């Protein structure tokens, strides 16, 4: 997908750091310190809509056959990485753990 | 995630079936000719937003962070009835390598919706 | 190959200005914006079917023979004005692997017609 | 491009040999004694129509936007590919050759 900078317009990741010292969660997450989360943002015009899925979609789309006549496209993470992660849990015992779903590597429209 | 049913109005998995007929590509692909492929939608209120069904990630957990204090641009962001889990499926078609290929194709069948 | 004219009525190479704004590509597309690719258009009968302007290549030349003698499928066979010789064109866009590239796309300005 | 077998419509090549001998050519083609130049046959539907030149035109087809909204698309040679060939020439002097154009390796709708 594409990475944004301040040109593209269309549907993008745009990288976000986040510190957990900043929000308040290193009191449970002892590392790491912080991550690059990332988002998706910009448009999805009809020019563009795994998207095999999406795609096939978008081909019904493309005749007004009318559940996706009305169906916007959306930017939103079409893939995502996990990241390994230590933290204190419920007994409050330390664990380490490959947590999924943690980090967007890419973007997509729907 | 959520199947839609009489009176459900947020995000969920709805039937579609795919027929290659429709839309033209049964000139290529042989086998299977139509499929379940199913679909999303609904309404994704913020007190869902970001959620897989009855699960949110840890980066749907993060984001919510922003989105609950106002910060930008996530409060403005839209959240969007997408697929979540999908599978692959079998399949039998002429590729662009002049011959016939049976492979699995990933991301054809929508398994679970949530709000992005 | 022929360039049209006043009462060209057979396969000929005219203007075909190309803008991507107006199929939306600019949105990837940075440089050119629009450039100048040409067209091939009009008819082609027989005295004229596989030939390149004033040139008749050798595989012409062997499907000539089948055509003129009414041998099948050759003799069914339509002969459509298109393209013979393309030139490639410098490029800058936004690609998938998530960056902008330079480079010389190959078969973007078409530089000859003839009858296929 | 698709190779013609009797079961797909669109677009292909067509497996095509021709020997000098049988069509009398051969008094004047030393060699080879015949060679596969292959033809293009096949419907060319919307759903498609280097293609970089084409697909721009089909792109501009998607709207009735009017000289392409009637320009029927054509299955043609997309590649074309020599042979080394013995032939006599207009004084019967032996020449040896790369002829260009002779085989069509792959066809493509216009
Ligand atoms: C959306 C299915 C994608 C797949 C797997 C493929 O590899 N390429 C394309 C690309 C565009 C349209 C259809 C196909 C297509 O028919 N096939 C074969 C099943
Ligand atoms: C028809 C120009 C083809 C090219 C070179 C490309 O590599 N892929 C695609 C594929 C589909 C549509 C446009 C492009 C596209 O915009 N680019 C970048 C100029």
């Amino acid at each position: 997908g594409l990475e944004c900078d301040g040109k593209v317009n269309i549907c993008c990741k745009k990288q976000f750091f986040v510190s957990f010292k900043d929000i308040g969660w290193n009191d449970w997450i002892i590392a790491p310190s912080g991550y690059h989360a990332n988002y998706c943002e910009g448009e999805c015009p009809s020019h563009i809509a795994l998207s095999f899925h999406s795609t096939v979609i978008n081909h019904y789309r493309m005749r007004g056959h009318s559940p996706f006549a009305n169906l916007k496209s959306c930017c939103v993470p079409t893939k995502l990485r996990p990241m390994s992660m230590l933290y204190y849990d419920d007994g409050q015992n330390i664990i380490k753990k490959d947590i999924q779903n943690m980090i967007v590597e890419e973007c997509g429209c729907s």
